[PDB]
């Protein structure tokens, strides 16, 4: 459970230029005598936060920037402190992608956007609209071909169509995300996902098509079109297909809006090799020579390094990548992105398979995407009003009727539990001996052990939160009132992470209000 000193272990996704990255490793070894091991484990973006939490895992993790804010919030990433001269070598917007709470938490590498990739021997002119693809598939089926195949197992690839007519993740306005405002189950998201489920119903696409199936069908010339990123171009070059890379089709006359990723390199907070990792990333990888070694293996897209991006900018495939990037949006890096992606992944798979309707599927995705913020609103307000004797005057905001009725229910059932179990609550309080901000952060491991060692039901959830309020009254008492909000975030995190699937099957806090209805 300790990262070894005097080497570098690196994790990067299996679709990226990991052999190219290993050659940059070898150059580092030649100068320093330090061995660089590059690994591409399956589901590395799920494995990282698990292994890093115990002070294990790689020295360096590569992913798109969207996952890095959760990593940072959980204390898993070393702060990045490049000097000016090095910061000035990368585009300022790429540094913005790896800024979390005013601190740089990664090195940006490259800008990725999806494009439409078409076979010019099947489709001299690619379609400008999604709406013309059914008619084009009918023409191509008559010659033993299909119009379009892309990965339907990862919401990344379907999001551009969902977003086109007004689906969104977290509303962005006046240079600010409203994390309360989620656009997964609106009329625009519904129209985009209904169009996708209609293509599958009409046998223009297959619900089971994944990355490998779509890639093989395009690269063998069986399908005229795919949707993929720059990393995919190497294998198409090898297939000798006469391909173009172009703007994604419009939907209802509006651009497809890809979620734009910055491939980023983070340093593990538990690494004893932080100076070696900084030296490797700044003076070996993020050079014209280091990025070229990776790019030549699998293309990176529009690199963060200004000197190299100027050389690659002339490539029409890159110009097309940035066209689809500027019609799209830079992904948020807020901790909730992980939950957003899980929720939308399940909705797309379930709608495509017929397991749920589009309305049922996006309903559950909206509930899943809102769950952390709504749970924190309820739990934070209950802890603080129990501590101080006075309620919060601030509007509840989005889904406010549910937050209000959940807080009302919690006051009734929670107060009942605190009273009937006052002796048991006092006994556990003294036994924990909670004195400061440090002791509060150690409760997280105890909460997970006890709250997860039992049945899932609303009764045990009321106990988690009610004991939370009991501790909050104590923290007010000992002039540790500034610990109540951190405590509320820790309780919320334990609840939503461990009971995510059960909470969504109950329709979240509406199920809570219903279950305890008098
Ligand atoms: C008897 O005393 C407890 C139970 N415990 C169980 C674990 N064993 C382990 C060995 O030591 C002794 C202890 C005793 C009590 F009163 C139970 C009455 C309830 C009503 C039940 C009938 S129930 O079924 O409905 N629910 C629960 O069993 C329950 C659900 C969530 C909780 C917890 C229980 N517990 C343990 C309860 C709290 C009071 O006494 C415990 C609290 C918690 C952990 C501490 C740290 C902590 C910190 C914060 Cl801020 C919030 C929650 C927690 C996590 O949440
Ligand atoms: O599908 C949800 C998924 O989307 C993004 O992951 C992309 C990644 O950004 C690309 O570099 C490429 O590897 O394909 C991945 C999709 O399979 C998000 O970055 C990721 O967090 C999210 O789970």
């Amino acid at each position: 459970g300790k990262i070894e000193e005097g080497k570098l272990v690196i994790w990067i996704n299996g679709d990226k230029g990991y052999n190219g990255l290993a050659e940059v490793g070898k150059k580092f070894e030649k100068d320093t005598g330090i061995k660089v091991t590059v690994e591409h484990p399956d589901k590395l973006e799920e494995k990282f936060p698990q292994v890093a939490a115990t002070g294990d895992g790689p020295d360096i993790i590569f992913w798109a920037h969207d996952r890095f804010g959760g990593y940072a919030q959980s204390g898993l990433l070393a702060e990045i402190t490049p000097d000016k001269a090095f910061q000035d070598k990368l585009y300022p917007f790429t540094w913005d992608a790896v800024r979390y709470n005013g601190k740089l938490i990664a090195y940006p590498i490259a800008v990725e956007a999806l494009s439409l990739i078409y076979n010019k021997d099947l489709l001299p002119n690619p379609p400008k609209t999604w709406e013309e693809i059914p008619a084009l598939d009918k023409e191509l089926k008559a010659k033993g071909k299909s119009a379009l195949m892309f990965n339907l197992q990862e919401p990344y690839f379907t999001w551009p169509l969902i977003a086109a007519d007004g689906g969104y993740a977290f509303k962005y306005e006046n240079g600010k995300y409203d994390i309360k405002d989620v656009g997964v189950d609106n009329a625009g998201a519904k129209a985009g996902l209904t169009f996708l489920v209609d293509l599958i119903k009409n046998k223009h696409m297959n619900a089971d098509t994944d990355y490998s199936i779509a890639e093989a069908a395009f690269n063998k010339g069986e399908t005229a079109m795919t949707i993929n990123g720059p990393w995919a171009w190497s294998n198409i070059d090898t297939s000798k297909v006469n391909y173009g890379v172009t703007v994604l089709p419009t939907f209802k006359g509006q651009p497809s809006k890809p979620f734009v990723g910055v491939l980023s390199a983070g340093i593990n907070a538990a690494s004893p090799n932080k100076e070696l990792a900084k030296e490797f990333l700044e003076n070996y990888l993020l050079t014209d020579e280091g990025l070229e070694a990776v790019n030549k293996d699998k293309p990176l897209g529009a690199v963060a390094l200004k000197s190299y991006e100027e050389e690659l900018a002339k490539d029409p495939r890159i110009a097309a990548t940035m066209e689809n990037a500027q019609k799209g949006e830079i992904m948020p890096n807020i901790p909730q992105m992980s939950a957003f992606w899980y929720a939308v992944r399940t909705a797309v798979i379930n709608a495509a398979s017929g397991r749920q309707t589009v309305d049922e599927a996006l309903k559950d995705a909206q509930t899943g995407s809102e769950l952390y913020r709504q749970s924190l609103e309820i739990i934070s307000r209950y802890l603080r009003e129990q501590a101080t004797g006075a309620a919060d005057t601030a509007p509840m905001g989005a889904s406010g009727a549910t937050s209000r009725k959940a807080l009302e229910t919690l006051r009734r059932v929670g107060d009942g539990v605190q009273r009937n179990h006052e002796t048991a609550f006092q006994g556990m309080l003294r036994k924990l001996d909670i004195k400061n901000e440090d002791d509060v952060k150690s409760l997280s491991r105890v909460m997970i052990h006890v709250f997860s060692d039992g049945v899932t039901n609303w009764g045990r959830i009321v106990t988690l939160i009610s004991f939370g309020a009991f501790v909050a009254k104590h923290l007010k008492t000992i002039n540790q009132e500034s610990c109540i909000e951190p405590l509320a975030e820790s309780i919320t995190d334990v609840l939503v992470r461990t009971k995510r699937d059960w909470l969504v099957k109950q329709r979240g806090w509406d199920g809570f209000v219903e279950f305890f209805h008098v």
